[PDB]
């Protein structure tokens, strides 16, 4: 029904995956260190509402008539859905406000990749805030509440939605299947594994930035497939673009989905070859995307793909390694990023006294 | 996740109760040959009836030849049918094809241009369309996918539009949706049980003069952009006054109860409500079966948001046209802009499993 708001850790990371997101990068407008920390707690504030699914503010009706309502409406009579609310601050926030000093450096610049090509529009971000619900318009509500709380310290610079399982027709346990028909999630670090979050997750404070205790890094890549040229492929190309079978998502020569991989029977440049810890120094990532599909474009070709995310205790340990191995994937011919983002995702907020970003900020 | 039957006098996905999701294409045809097109229209049959009941078309998703494109493309297995409906149309410009001109409905009204209008021609018009709604979205966009891709070298996609929720209802036993501007929207619609109403208002008769199209429908779609920042300012008072029913509980002004019948004099004369009621309009009724969008950012700043308003009627030129003709006047008319617009003819519902989309006409 709802997912606790308060923590040591922000919800949204190690919870359960819900069914739908809605994912917005903002820009700040202010220069006022003082106005924006006023708006981190009136957005904590609203963000505790919203989570228990109660209306921001004073209400959505029943107010003065001649002000405004606090709260647009569209989520009354919805249920909490499981909406958790995670807030992140991007490298660009550090310009503002004398806070270049406090930069993580685990919070790296991503180099250019082979094959990028980045929508400046669609990418960076001062800050984002995903809002992840089993219902959308519970997490478009969520959004477009705080947008309007934040209008005139910051605006929206780019939103996108996406979608994982229906949970309501969708057993928990079975792993989604991504746009290209197959299994996506198998081989992943669970919100169950409670020391594996510890190495390879959140932020330590021993780790050289006291703020971030308990925080983690996420990367946000908006990754198109070209779903045309994928359909038609054989069956086999497909498969062995992987390194599974696309029936039960077993490793090839293996019989089930979780059988581990025998990575020298994958092809070399198949995706799960390239991506496994084991090919990696043992850099392992929390994926936590969603699929998305925006419409068609200008040819008729359908504008879908994978909104990538990626929690990280540190990004030049966990993507950009992974990443960077992925230069000769086989899946490179049927994908294209197009929009990239990285963000500090703060520590919990630990109770009802405190507020988004108040490690930071002081 | 039950699977709503495909079979009927009618095409479901009308009178159906509303699914929470829509991914609604517009395809051009691309092919003179007569032969050609009503193939694809039994080719797509075959596939809707598959894919309705939650099975993979044609041969399936795997285990075919490794050496052939699969069938199926393979992102919807292991998902229930999900309320999946799908409903074809065919708009004006098909008549100027394979003959057909002097079969074109009368019902089949060109729109006359309404004030305000800034129609994109882009996202506009359609030689036919497929209405795909079910409560996963995933299960919609693999229908429309697996259609398309059949379509290949015979039909190209136009246009589409997806719809994270609805904003209708043919269920007044349940719960009625809002919309983005935070009202209840499908309250006073028709019901999908109200049978004399869906026949009076709603189905094509033969005596209408077009024999083809008898047990058929007439759709009109219209893309509607909302000026949330504008609207967000406003006043509770001014909102509920631009409606002529209370925020809240969605009742008529002056009354408790969201089915209490509207009292139209007690509200404003420029009010949604009293200029789009049937008795505002010589008794004109519509099925109203819309559904909500948001489409990223506006490139100012701010979230995108819409409606993809559509409505099924027994005539173009005696539902919307009269309805949105009063409208002309409409205090909503402050909020909104019309950016994108086709009509179709549905025609009537596959009989049985020798049926075929199109029959009638062809
Ligand atoms: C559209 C883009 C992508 C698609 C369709 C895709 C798909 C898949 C699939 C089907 C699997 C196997 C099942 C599983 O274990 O989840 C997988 C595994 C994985 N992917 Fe990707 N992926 C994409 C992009 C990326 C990116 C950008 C990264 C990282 C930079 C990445 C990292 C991984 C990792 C770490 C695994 C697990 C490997 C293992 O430990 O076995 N993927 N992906
Ligand atoms: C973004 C655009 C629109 C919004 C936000 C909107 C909103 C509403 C709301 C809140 C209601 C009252 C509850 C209900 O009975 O459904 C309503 C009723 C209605 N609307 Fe709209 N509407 C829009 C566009 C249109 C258009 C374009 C038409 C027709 C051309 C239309 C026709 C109707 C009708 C027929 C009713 C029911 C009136 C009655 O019989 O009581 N609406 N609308």
């Amino acid at each position: 029904s709802a997912v606790p708001f308060h923590g040591a850790h922000q919800a949204g990371i190690a919870t359960p995956v819900q069914d739908r997101l809605h994912f917005a990068a903002f820009d700040v407008t202010t220069e006022d260190r003082a106005a924006f920390v006023a708006l981190l707690k009136e957005w904590t504030a609203a963000a505790r509402r919203l989570t228990a699914g109660h209306a921001v503010g004073e209400g959505a009706y029943g107010g003065l008539p001649e002000a405004p309502p606090d709260d647009t409406g569209e989520a009354l009579g919805l249920k909490p859905s499981r909406l958790t609310l995670t807030i992140g601050f991007g490298p660009s926030l550090f310009t503002r406000f004398g806070l270049a000093d406090l930069r993580p450096e685990a919070l790296a610049d991503l180099p250019k990749f082979p094959g990028d090509n980045l929508d400046r529009a669609r990418s960076g971000g001062d800050l984002c805030v995903q809002a992840c619900a089993d219902d959308p318009q519970v997490a478009v509500h969520a959004i477009r509440n705080l947008a309007r709380i934040g209008f005139g310290k910051v605006v929206v610079r780019w939103s996108q939605l996406g979608f994982g399982k229906t949970s309501s027709t969708t057993p928990d346990k079975q792993t989604p299947r991504n746009l290209l028909g197959f299994k996506d999630g198998t081989r992943n670090i669970a919100g169950t594994e409670k020391d594996r979050l510890d190495r390879f997750v959140w932020a330590a404070e021993k780790d050289g930035t006291p703020w971030m205790t308990g925080g983690s890094y996420l990367v946000a890549r908006r990754i198109r497939m070209h779903i045309e040229t994928w359909d038609r492929a054989s069956l086999q190309e497909q498969e062995d673009v992987f390194g599974r079978d696309k029936g039960e998502g077993a490793p090839v020569g293996k019989a089930k989905e979780r059988d581990e991989p025998f990575l020298k029977a994958m092809k070399p440049d198949a995706h799960v070859r390239l991506a496994h810890p084991d090919s990696n120094g043992g850099a392992t990532l929390l994926r936590r995307g969603y699929s998305f599909t925006d419409g068609t474009d200008g040819l008729g070709r359908l504008d879908a793909g994978l909104f990538f995310l990626a929690y990280q205790r540190d990004i030049r340990t966990g993507f950009v390694p992974v990443q960077r191995n992925l230069a000769t994937d086989a899946l490179n011919e049927f994908i294209q990023h197009v929009g990239s983002a990285v963000f500090a995702v703060p520590p919990g907020v630990r109770d009802a006294d405190d507020w988004w970003g108040s490690t930071l900020f002081g």
